[PDB]
């Protein structure tokens, strides 16, 4: 099984809108749980922050809190589907650059920054250019993803396109960990 063991600050950003729905959001959670389980999460290795967004953005787990796999996974289990009426992807991205990845919020100065963002709908809001240092790998799930929007957000990273949320926990973890370890997408 593909492994990722390195000094890395990883963010998971999950769309939890009404358009996603509780059932598909739970599949996104299960995808995320599987990835964290496979990752070498620890104080001296991979660190994890988790965000959920729709109408607003919730920091479900900051970098500043205990970086053990057990503490992260248990908070993840506690995460509740918000079900908002918007897909404010631009706001979620602003959180990453202006809050999540700050040293004052637990991020490591020497660690590279990597974001896996699971979304199934076009952004409701304006998306602004992220600082190049924050690498975003968009995971566009389902027929309603705005692929060109995700390509622009992602560059240099190709979006990972998944047919549906049922396939997400089955297919995506392998691809996510390959990207984690190598630093680049496939082919
Ligand atoms: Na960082």
């Amino acid at each position: 099984p593909k492994r990722c063991s390195m000094v890395l600050d990883v963010a998971f950003v999950l769309e939890g809108s009404d358009k996603i729905g509780e059932a598909d959001f739970n599949r996104s959670k299960e995808f995320m749980e599987e990835v964290i389980q496979r990752m070498d999460v620890g104080q001296d290795s991979i660190h994890v922050t988790v965000l959920q967004y729709s109408y607003m953005v919730t920091v479900e787990y900051p970098f500043s809190e205990a970086q053990s796999k057990g503490d992260i996974l248990q908070r993840v289990r506690e995460i509740r589907y918000q079900g908002g009426n918007r897909t404010n992807t631009g706001l979620a991205l602003r959180y990453l650059s202006d809050h999540s990845f700050l040293v004052s919020q637990g991020a490591r100065e020497q660690a590279p920054a990597l974001v896996y963002m699971v979304t199934g709908n076009p952004a409701s809001d304006e998306i602004k250019r992220l600082p190049g240092d924050i690498q975003v790998v968009p995971i566009g799930v389902g027929p309603n993803a705005n692929v060109q929007e995700l390509e622009r957000i992602g560059w240099p990273n190709a979006p990972i396109l998944i047919q549906d949320f049922e396939t997400l926990p089955r297919e995506a973890p392998d691809l996510v960990l390959q990207r984690c370890s190598s630093g680049e997408g496939l082919e």
